């Protein structure tokens, strides 16, 4: 019954889903067979599209605290529930196991062994191409989509409009579907209107890769539907 | 804003109910804008009366230790959603733990008998008062919970 820890706020309608998502993901007859941990969800981390692009705030300073706080009890496994926030992984501060979401999401996407995927990220994660180089030696089809579009569509999840979310989104989605054959979900606000029922598309979600390895160091368990997580 | 601290995991899906509720009641048009807090979320503090009364039990500890972490991050209000506010009186605190049944009592008397669940929300009480300690603004649709 380990505590685990969770760095979010970006944003905080992602960060919510992500909570959502966690909780679903894990296989718990009684509630004490869920996942216990401490949220440190500070939305005022600085915004990582300026950081990136715009010389503003990097968001380290802000993690570094959050990572310090969650450590001072002992918590010895942590998760961040933000793509775009590992552009700065290396210079995060930690004695932890801050787990890597770039990493377990690509893990699954070369154990899945889909060939062509559809990158639905924010577009610091695409020009940083802290994907592409997790990729590269995996002979992987990667393809981007229109990022203006993209990028409007994640602004309105982050306003929890996600009826005008769908409907910028669906275009892209469908003018994609004969290159690709699946979507990679890798901005937290793209699992807030994207599952796979949703376009009758298989999906590879950085949440979910995220959730399984948290749940897994939690020492819980995973529902088997989510089989393709269990990294 | 000031850093708030929530104490939750009773039940697990409850508590993603009042962190959603406490995100869309917030006044936000921009991420840096919505409430930062630390959500302590603990499972295994026992939901039952039946449990606790069976094995001599009390959740006062779990709690207090909660209370104890919150506070060491420099927090001062701190939120409890949920059975554990049976045993309120007795968690020791040195910051605001707010109360769930009083907040909700006054918004109660502000504008207005009531049938145990012109729809009033306790959970949506305290996430009132949170926003608000954390220096945050509300929703004005939400002006029935503004203390």
């Amino acid at each position: 019954g380990k505590i685990v820890g969770i760095i979010g706020g970006m944003g905080p309608v992602a960060t919510v889903k992500f909570i959502e998502k966690l909780t679903s993901m894990t296989d718990a007859e009684i509630d004490q067979d869920h996942v216990r941990y401490v949220l440190y969800n500070d939305p005022e981390i600085p915004d990582r599209i300026e950081a990136y692009f715009e010389n503003m705030e990097s968001p380290v300073n802000a993690i570094n605290n959050g990572i310090k706080y969650l450590e001072s009890i002992g918590i010895d496994t942590i998760g961040m529930a933000c793509n775009t926030a590992h552009i700065w992984f290396k210079e995060f501060v930690y004695k932890s196991n801050f787990l890597n979401m770039i990493d377990l999401t690509a893990s699954v996407l070369k154990k899945s062994g889909f060939k062509n995927v559809l990158l639905l990220s924010t577009n610091a994660t695409v020009s940083s191409g802290i994907y592409t180089g997790k990729l590269r030696d995996y002979n992987i089809n990667t393809v981007i989509p229109d990022q203006d579009i993209v990028m409007k569509s994640i602004h309105y999840v982050k306003v929890n409009d996600t009826k005008m979310a769908r409907e910028t989104i669906e275009p892209v989605i469908n003018g994609h579907r004969n290159e690709v054959d699946a979507l990679l979900l890798a901005c937290t606000e793209m699992p807030v209107i994207i599952s796979e029922k949703t376009y009758n598309i298989p999906v590879i979600d950085s949440d979910e890769a995220l959730a399984a390895a948290l749940i897994k160091s939690a020492g819980k368990r995973l529902k088997k539907e989510y089989r393709l997580y269990d990294l």
